[PDB]
């Protein structure tokens, strides 16, 4: 898969930031393609670390190897005043911010969105990729009923003869989204992404509230070790809280993979639609 370079002269950027990803500040832009001016999201590597350039280009490369309706598509790379990763713009933005601003969104609509995420994740697992940053801030809404997975900055392609990535450097990690085996032994698998998916589901049903609010990483570790978990969000269906708890199975061997998770979501979604 060859890198696609874009022409800086055909790209216009707005100064208002959409937010930041693992390896860059993201701004809304416009890419002049033939006669159509296409709205885009541009991740700009400021780098206020020489390895950071390699991390952004690896993220672009991971995106180019993926092709799924629930995974953000990249348009190309632009090497100009900074290294830039140009991707398709998800107009409604991150799920957590969207739900904080739209408390009227139904439980049925949330189920549809997290089910779409589980489908993209099942595809990722089958392809031998680990996401390593699965959280509501990285689920982007194209429309109110169409979510896509984003930010592949920490993602890794596993070799066909391995089932986990061993981190060599303990960097700035989103510990509240990480499974115990990640925190304790630096081992990241698709099952570790399932744990993160459970936290994502809690964030979605809590309308973008922060998980484990005010707690230190050590307090979260202590809580999980003794078999305790975040509470059931107000109005969250029992089946969805039970699925969160299954994603939060402590022992990685006994935790379900995304095929089991997507099946439970698909079944519950069809029960919700068909009950009324
Ligand atoms: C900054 C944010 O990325 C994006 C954010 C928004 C966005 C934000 N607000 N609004 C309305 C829209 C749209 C996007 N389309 S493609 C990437 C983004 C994080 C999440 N993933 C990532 O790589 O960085």
């Amino acid at each position: 898969p060859k890198e696609v370079y874009l022409d800086r002269k055909l790209l216009t950027l707005e100064d208002k930031e959409l937010g930041s990803g693992n390896f860059g500040t993201v701004k809304k832009g416009y890419y002049q393609m033939k006669k159509v001016v296409k709205t885009v999201a541009v991740k700009i590597l400021k780098n206020e670390d020489p390895a950071l350039k390699d991390e952004l280009l690896a993220e672009a490369n991971v995106m180019q190897q993926l092709d799924n309706p629930y995974i953000v598509r990249m348009i190309g790379i632009c090497e100009a005043e900074s290294w830039m990763l140009v991707m398709e713009m998800a107009e409604l933005g991150p799920l957590n911010k969207y739900l904080q601003q739209n408390r009227h969104v139904t439980d049925k609509n949330i189920i549809e969105l997290v089910h779409q995420v589980s489908m993209g994740m099942k595809y990722l697992e089958e392809s031998n990729f680990v996401h390593r940053d699965l959280a509501a801030r990285n689920v982007l809404l194209v429309t109110q009923h169409y979510a896509k997975i984003s930010d592949f900055g920490l993602s890794k392609a596993l070799r066909a003869d391995e089932n986990y990535y061993k981190a060599q450097t303990h960097g700035k990690w989103p510990v509240k989204w990480y499974a115990p085996e990640c925190i304790n032994y630096y081992k990241f698998s698709s099952k570790s992404d399932v744990w993160s998916f459970g936290v994502l589901m809690w964030e979605a049903f809590s309308y973008g509230q922060k998980p484990y609010r005010g707690m230190k990483g050590s307090e979260v570790t202590a809580m999980l070790e003794k078999g305790e978990r975040m509470g059931c969000p107000a109005g969250c269906p029992r089946e969805m809280y039970d699925l969160m708890n299954l994603c939060w199975t402590y022992d990685v061997e006994n935790r379900p993979g995304f095929a089991a998770v997507e099946l439970r979501l698909r079944n519950y979604y069809y029960d919700v639609v068909n009950e009324g």
